[PDB]
């Protein structure tokens, strides 16, 4: 590498940083994956029970 | 071993000592070596992130 006009030098290494990028989410799993075809999506609901009986 | 010009005497040998020299912070081998040429070195760093992607 060089130094002023009439001088050099010796390049030493390279530092590099960067943040941190989270994946505890990720692996946990919790998420199940869907491949579509559209961009519009139905879901169906269905809830049941039941009720008390009176005397007569 | 002779005493004055006449007598003797018994000669119990030597006995030496040294000071302390403590290794304890280069055993651990923390630090690298690098050899190079010149008398000026440099150094380069690189910072790198990322962006948070918004919807279209």
């Amino acid at each position: 590498m060089q130094n002023g006009d009439f001088q050099i030098l010796d390049y030493t290494g390279l530092i590099s940083t960067m943040p941190r990028v989270d994946t505890l989410l990720q692996s946990m799993n919790l998420f199940t994956e869907h491949f579509g075809r559209t961009t519009v999506a139905r879901i169906e609901r269905l809830d049941d029970g039941a009720g008390d009986i009176k005397a007569v």
